[PDB]
């Protein structure tokens, strides 16, 4: 352990995408990167990606040949997500994060499909989960810079806000080696994790309003900051939703929008306490019109064994619950806003 | 040379102007101020301000007939920034700056156009600039603090907040006599001044995306605390803004709101580093409409010689560059806002 | 009867609620109610309505040891709607309408559900109907005041305006004692009640342009001033929409908004006169686009008996038609617009 | 004292202006003016005024030299109001107001800023206030009408409408020499001028909600027909506008358009009686957009001595109740307008 | 054949209706109509066209008692489009089509149905299809042009524009005559018709991206200036539609706005060519939100038997591609944009 | 008369402002200019401007200092248009308009009002008008370049286009001794003016839709290139906006943006032809909400005798009609522009 703490400071797209600056090379090659705790690898993509690739067409792309600390490895990969697949090779290069710099094996994508990577703001993923899931077993970063023994303490926090229109305000925080009490209040309230190698905890029961109608006897919850929302197995939501009155549109589940403040609070029992979202807490209230139709920031993923089935408290979850990653301890922190 | 550093709390009004509090007199009459490295004057608007002039009605007005300490002198004097002029005469009095108290020769401002003025949320201007610069030759403010040897070192400091809807949120920041490593993460570099007497550094390119297409053959960059923006040449923002697919308006450059997450990224070489702004650092997103424009914070300027041609690095540069002036060693440091 | 009206100014929330102000207890607490011919009983929330009710911490209280005027009752009732029940117990007070003081029986409301009490931007209740359907037989408000013997005629008006955002115009506005010609054009023609208790009136047909294919041979409709809408029985209304062509969405039934221009007249069969609404009065054009969906302002309502089965003329058809209550002769009187 | 009463008919610009006709001179030259009981000087723009006003393009000029009724005087003089000055000199001319006809000094303006005056749809004032406040002691047109021995009472009343998009609805209107009670309703409420010569009375109180939180040891009230908002002290507003969760900004007060409905009452408490303002009556509700601010129709005016420190209470109030200004038992009256 | 061109400036009307003035008579009586290369009769509504269809008293009507330049026909004529139908009469007069004056038989329209144009922001239809297929095998305006011998080439172009709020931009242009190259880029490549009588080429398939799956063995393609969207068969487009994971909301198909751009291209193979519409040429964009739906420009419509089944390629082809439809030699010339 | 024609290209700024480009000295100083025939001078801001003049800080300042074929006259002059006013002196150098130089007296502004000239993206004015009209009597440009006997023809012609989003669409374009064919089609009609010494005509009346209800017995048209807009007088365009359904605010008149589309035609007759603008011609529609206000381009201004009561052609009308002034025969000709 050091004295030293790094931040990044995210953008908020939407509510549903947040990402912020790495730089790797010397000099720096500077990428916008979703930082994810639901996966264990680096990656971006490749100035050898295939122009056939409307993504890579419209995303930044590493350049080895520009960098005087680059050095090869080849070795190929394919990193897959709940959502999208990619695919290329290993490298070695100097990344800096907020100003820390370490070296760092990542792939470089030359496979980048369009669906759904044409809608990604973000260039690529800085994986903060484990090293038991990273594939290639490249050591994660994280690990990497614990090594470097620099931080205060081994633990990474996250922050991410709200999305305004009257404001140029901070979409969102990382901090490596600590948390920010400018963006929570009171004290953390920790959740150890089931086993290490993975950011997921046990969830005792979901209530929505008066009566725990879900997860009665126990279920799994992942702690993921690559996730835009909170999801559930079909069959979870499908019955969370029939009991809030929301259904499926053509794509989404949707209320009206006026109704939506009568939707009952739903709360994730975690450690012993109850972690309660408010419907303005999970609703996309893009009006509060009786003649519009509003959806909610909550949907199905049957997430695969061995990791699934499992809940995914993302984005919907962070943006309520300032969310701390505690690596020497195998828990999670949370506490509230702000 | 001493051993203390005072800091100054400053508002973010829009991400346009930042300012803090002074006392001038005895009792103190209190005015908000905008802290100028690009003038070398302090001036306020004066009681004896005409009130056909609106902008006098709509601020705080200095009156010498309240304050004990007051010293006349009377000297004529204009100050011409690039967006408008005022006009008024010299006074002297004690100033509080911080918890520093020097005595000062101000300008009282007795002509105050409604545009810009009638915009402005801050009263005056302190300018911390070099005596080179000063109209009517007037010692500036930081020489006068310099001259008690009670600053640790000869230097301030800037940090300028992003935008919040938060009270809590701190809008910014100055400190005198040092920098606050709570508000910059890793470590500062430096580029010497071209010479003494202008907060001015050459600047080695201006890149756009994946291309040096700006500022080739090296110019010269401003850095300019009393800007909101960063300002080009005419003809450097013509060919910048054909780049980013902005439109041409008014007094701004616009893109399609939907259009502005996705425009690239643009550095600026200086001192043998770059330092790069992401689409989210230089555009108000305010929507992400394809039916609405959205304002860059980047602007056409064309400053004069002998100062100009220049490019002047403003607000949006220093909201994510914490930046150093050091008039000990005639150079400019700057590192990772935080 | 005197010589005196009273009026009183309606604030429109969405065309979908209206309701204005009235005093209760000495000093006087002031509650948003809506004046409702479809009920019979005064009520606004309690002071002790327990905060379990989300309803009850985001409406005005009244507090009964706060007026000198207030005499305790106790009696319990419930009170409930086609789209909602509460319930509590009377009290006595003197209660102000328009500058009308009046000695009333009310419901102090203590159980007032989210569902919909939570959309409810007005606080209560001032039920307009008749002696016949009040709760506990306590009696109405406008039986009170024609008591009092100071109205000019023993009628009440009611003015619902068209919402608009380029005004701040009178979202509309109930007479007591007569009528207001700036709200209306050319003579009241009258509608006999088919008998006293309701305010109810026989309807001998609705068109759909040029066609009665609905209520042939007489069906019911209660003129509903506390009802958002025009509303049917479930398969007079399937029959309506289908003839129109609009479809049930998900919750609401929807045109293609271009369309809402190239829909019918509806005509309703009162009095041996057509009251006829044109799409622009029945369609909420939130856009004209060919690409977007419009809502209706038409709705299913079950009504049971005895009043029902029965269609509903509220605020769709009232916008349409200035309506006069004529409680002495038990008709009522339409007059449009204006 | 004689039995006449006139009544001027008013034009209600947006809800912020309200200005009627006078005529001046022989043969009469018309001009739109606002009867301001917040000052006692008579002015308009005068054909001398320079055409590098830009506010005296746009405005009807008084030209001396087409008038066989003027009479020279020349004397110089300044009016200063919160928002802008005005300045030029004296002259007498014949006025008419509704019907009456008075030889009345006042003010050709020659020195008109365009801030505030190129947003005024009147052209001039008709001060209301006493000779007191009158600058240059020049006799107010009131006392000049009293003089006559022509109206039946020493009192003038102002209705002040809603705005609207009808050609139908009566803007407001004033009375001179009594009060029109079809513009009221119940009785009227009296409070005493804390002295004579200025239009002010003491407030007992400010509420907002359920605690009165301001003026909680007594304040003053002007009641300012020549002012569109409510002000109050800058401290005061500060207080009113965080207990209404309305953000700040350069000249007004914003919240979120979906909030505006549902924000507090406002009462204010005047020689005993409480004068309750809804959101309705505050709130320029122009959407209920999440993603737009809407203004209040309250701001901070700080009004320095020996009139202020002092709230106003203008349109905003005025619209809501009907005042009569009472020179005879030096009050003001007020009742519910309709 | 001579040496002029001439050319009429469109209203592009929400890129589902464009339109142009002609003028009819002595003088000229003013009407918008659509150059319509899918039918060969001109037509306007008639000043003897009964109230009863509210389309003619929201239209210009032909009043030819007005024109010293009408001849009486009479002959009685229906004309039938694919979305509505319209009846009337003969009469000869003499039309003005961008200062081209040509005598020219026209239908004067007696019966207009609502549905559809009621929609219609035009008033009537100049058909440039051909002789074969003119009811009442009355001349075509083109004809009678080409008779004339004036025009430089005996082709017309068109030119739609794609709509903007952000401009006053032109929203088409035919030129007759010729082309204006200020309106395409590079050069026309041809496609031959099928048989002189339509404007109908052939068609060598239709690829969603990687793969004609479409139109395999042949098809037909109309060109279509008087249809809005580009039309298949209804088993073409449900089989497209499944294609590209769009689906029926209910009237419309749609995607969501935010999954649009990752659609894939359409192309069309028309003489040897590939003819190319991105997602962004044929999804109406309205938004790229995650939380709302989008429509598309594509739409079903069974032609019948001669000229079907076919597919259209009306604007939303023509925004594309800019058309020249050549008579002399039986062809339609493409060009890009612009 | 000799043999030269030279043609000056505009820059379109929003359709509201048409400005080329003139060089004045040696060596030549640039300035953006309006080419105006409702005045008779030529101006540019003056180096002597007081930078308190804010419009001065933002426009291109003419310097004598640095033109050696400058010759000083220093004459007093004001210039006086319906909106602004413009004050300086008199100066004499050589101008280059369109490769014709000819040595010109203008005027040196130095007093150069913030409203309207802020908002001005030119600096000055040519005037194009006659010596008649010449303030000072300053001989005009044309009159200067018909003395050098270089023009083919005495007449200058203007095409001014729409609006465009495009950089290659010409904005507009002056015809210095003919007219250009390419921006006109059709043959030229012309009417005499009144009387030589000023642009102005006879108009035979204005019809909007089927109705001549305006300049029912003759009323005066000035052809005004200078102007954005067509004006009448303010009694003749409240009718003609009553008419409309449009609703007049501070500056302009506004109509719901869906309303604008279908708005009626409007026609001027002049000269025995009827000149029509459709909607789409004089309405700005940005949106085609029900809840948006959409400005026309057309307003009042009372323009005093000798030349008003008037009405005047601007950019409005100029832009559907090619406009040719002719001062051999003193008449203007009209023909459709393309």
């Amino acid at each position: 352990l050091g004295n030293t703490t790094s931040s990044v400071i995210l953008t908020n797209y939407m509510d549903t995408q947040y990402y912020g600056e790495i730089g790797i090379g010397t000099p720096p090659q500077t990428f916008k990167v979703v930082f994810d705790t639901g996966s264990s690898n680096v990656w971006v993509p490749s100035s050898k990606c295939s122009r056939l690739y409307t993504a890579c067409v419209y995303h930044k792309l590493f350049d080895a040949s520009d960098s005087s600390s680059y050095k090869h490895n080849g070795t190929e990969l394919t990193l897959r997500y709940s959502t999208g697949t990619v695919s290329g090779f290993l490298s070695q290069d100097i990344i800096t994060v907020g100003g820390i710099t370490v070296t760092q094996m990542f792939g470089e994508v030359t496979e980048m499909p369009a669906l759904p990577f044409m809608l990604a703001e973000f260039d690529g993923v800085v994986g903060m989960g484990f090293i038991e899931q990273a594939i290639g077993r490249v050591t994660p970063i994280f690990d990497n810079i614990i090594s470097q023994g620099v931080l205060k303490e081994d633990v990474f926090s996250f922050y991410y806000n709200r999305d305004s229109e009257n404001s140029q305000s901070l979409g969102g925080q990382i901090v490596l080696g600590g948390s920010d009490p400018q963006h929570y209040e009171g004290n953390f309230h920790y959740i150890n994790l089931i086993k290490t190698g993975v950011w997921q905890i046990q969830m005792k029961g979901v209530s929505v309003g008066s009566s725990t109608l879900l997860c009665e006897d126990g279920c799994l919850a992942l702690v993921d900051t690559g996730a835009s929302y909170i999801s559930g197995s079909t069959s979870s939501i499908e019955k969370l939703m029939e009991a809030l009155g929301a259904k499926k549109r053509l794509f989404d589940y949707v209320v009206k929008c006026n109704e939506g403040p009568t939707l009952p609070d739903i709360s994730f029992h975690l450690g012993g306490k109850e972690y309660t979202l408010t419907s303005a807490d999970y609703v996309f209230q893009e009006s509060y019109s009786s003649k519009k139709l509003c959806t909610l920031a909550i949907h199905a993923m049957d997430i695969p064994p061995p990791t699934g089935p499992t809940w995914a408290l993302g984005a919907t979850f962070i943006r309520k619950f300032y969310t701390e990653f505690d690596r020497r301890n195998n828990r999670i922190g949370f506490a509230l806003a702000r």
